């Protein structure tokens, strides 16, 4: 079957981290052979899912740009199902989809606090995995809507459990990571521990692993709320605690989720996806 050597060459990007101590690749531009994987996964006849939430002011502008860019760049060459969660379906925009792309739309009850809106994604994703997604796709990605694909986001990102390196912290010291540091929170990580700071804007895997990711994160969210404490960065704090305990089998470089407000160092060879401008006081 498939072995890492067949498609991944860490030595092509010697100036960055390309392998972990638990044998997972960190996928950087130039390290991967997409054609080998496109052919590998086509033989298997895979379908890839993508969930996205859009609640309130986020619903219209961001969603159109997300979906337009997604149809253009996400897993082209393979069937894809876009799962869209909205609070008012009538505001869902019309986006023409390319061959082998389709979508499903679901109405969700919007939460009061912007933080619960984000954290409740974990419960909702799990419910839909059990109800249908586990039967509809072989791999699943869950993404924030306030970002845009810029180049091919393809099958090189697929794996059992996939994590995203946060662009602002990928070369930082772990003691500087913004983990949750209070021992009272289920997301607690002490200083001196941690491998990477993962971004909650992108994670994925098989429906099985995504279910465990979202279920475990949601249990921690719940246990925290029952002790009147909310983690520093909400679901992202719990996600980082999860991936510390359950190592991801694949990690995506910051090229796959870049913030141009950082600049463009030589590390970032080809951006596949970029942040939208965070406007907490305007869109939120
Ligand atoms: O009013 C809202 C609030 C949230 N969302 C959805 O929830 C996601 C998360 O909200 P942000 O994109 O504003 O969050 P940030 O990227 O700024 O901050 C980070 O921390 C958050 C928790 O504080 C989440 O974990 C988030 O995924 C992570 O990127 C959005 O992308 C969107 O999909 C909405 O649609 N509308
Ligand atoms: O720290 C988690 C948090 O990071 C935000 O990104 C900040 C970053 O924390 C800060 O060091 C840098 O100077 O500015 C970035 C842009 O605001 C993310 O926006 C947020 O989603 C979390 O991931
Ligand atoms: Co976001």
């Amino acid at each position: 079957k498939l072995k890492l050597s067949d498609w991944f060459n860490p030595f092509k990007r010697p100036e960055v981290v390309t392998m972990t101590k638990w044998k997972a690749p960190v996928v950087w531009e130039g390290t991967y052979n997409r054609a080998v994987l496109d052919n590998y996964y086509a033989k298997q006849k895979i379908t890839v899912g993508l969930t996205v939430f859009a609640v309130g002011r986020y619903i219209e502008h961001y969603l159109e740009e997300f979906l337009t860019s997604a149809n253009k760049h996400f897993m082209v060459g393979h069937p894809v199902i876009f799962y869209i969660m909205v609070d008012d379906v009538s505001r869902m925009p019309l986006i023409e989809l390319g061959p082998l792309r389709s979508f499903k739309v679901f109405k969700i009850k919007p939460e009061k606090r912007w933080q619960d809106i984000s954290m409740m994604r974990m419960k909702t994703i799990g419910e839909h995995i059990v109800a249908h997604i586990q039967h509809e796709v072989d791999f699943l990605f869950c993404m924030d809507v306030d970002q845009v694909f810029q180049d091919k986001f393809g099958v090189e990102t697929l794996g059992e459990s996939v994590a995203q390196l946060q662009a602002w912290w990928y070369k930082a010291d772990p003691n500087d990571f913004t983990y949750e540091r209070r021992k009272e929170s289920a997301a607690y990580i002490p200083f001196g521990e941690g491998d990477f700071y993962y971004h909650a804007a992108i994670f994925g895997g098989t429906p099985t692993q995504v279910l465990n990711i979202t279920q475990e994160c949601f249990k921690g969210i719940l246990k925290d709320k029952k002790n009147d404490i909310e983690a520093q960065w909400h679901d992202e704090s719990h996600l980082n605690k999860y991936f510390l305990l359950n190592k991801p089998t694949k990690i995506l470089s910051p090229e796959y989720c870049w913030d141009y407000h950082i600049g463009l160092p030589a590390d970032i060879k080809l951006v596949k996806m970029s942040w939208q401008t965070k406007e907490y006081n305007v869109v939120r």
